[PDB]
């Protein structure tokens, strides 16, 4: 899985340990081994949500499987919870694009997962 | 809807008011309320388009519906127009990826739009 | 085609000529003219792969066609090779998301490619 968070929250407001926390919580929620989880946080961004520049986040979660209606609801509760708690971003100012990737469409280690 | 623009144009060349203009015009084009429109501009990027580095933009528009042949032509005219007028980027150095998202695959406010 | 590389490797480690090399190699690999190839490198990112902050890369290749099982294995060998050689990133710390775009869903030059 690959989880990307883009936010206008400044770098100094991203707490130490945030990437590890994301990694651990995602391994668990998705059921995948931690070794396959990639995380990326991009602070200080020029962005708006609903016209407003109050704290917000634009995110994505790509994964080979483990994407679906109920699963995505559960990821959203988790991720929004973490963004609220750690970055002080309101959940209603978060968007997460979920994408179910075909194994043939993910390159890794000189090949793909197909 | 979520609109992202990645560009090599420098931050000081992004005019005041640009995120609001993008929010307004995308609300109108998509028919969605401005409160649901998110915009993100990423200047000063290391990028090339067709081998050169004159001003260019790599963008995406993710929307739940309102994506299709004619609509996307219309979004491209609008968005290329705005990038040309405000960031001085030639339309033939703009790429926009359009993604029609299923409501179950967009997280927001601790759940999805399903 | 559009190729994007997000990496924690620092900007100074990205060699001069890397965008042109990517452009040329992708033109050859995809068979598309270099005028249609866009490349974007984002260094100094806050990211982790497998919980580790050792060098890694999160990438994507969007193309109208020329995406598939065998092709993507080949692109992954090529791309991982280049990231290892030029950025010193281990291939098993690289993810590449491949997306086969419909021509109607790519905006360019005030219209789409449809």
């Amino acid at each position: 899985p690959m989880f990307i968070v883009n936010t206008n929250v400044p770098r100094a407001s991203v707490p130490d340990g945030f990437l590890s926390e994301l990694t651990q919580q995602l391994a668990q929620a998705t059921g995948k081994p931690p070794q396959y989880i990639a995380v990326h946080v991009v602070p200080d961004q020029l962005m708006a949500f609903g016209g407003s520049s109050e704290p917000c986040a634009l995110c994505s979660l790509h994964s080979i499987g483990k994407i679906g209606g109920a699963q995505n609801r559960s990821y959203s509760k988790l991720l929004c919870g973490l963004l609220a708690e750690r970055l002080r971003i309101s959940p209603d100012r978060v968007y997460i694009n979920y994408a179910d990737m075909n194994a043939a469409n993910v390159g890794w280690n000189n090949s793909t997962f197909a």
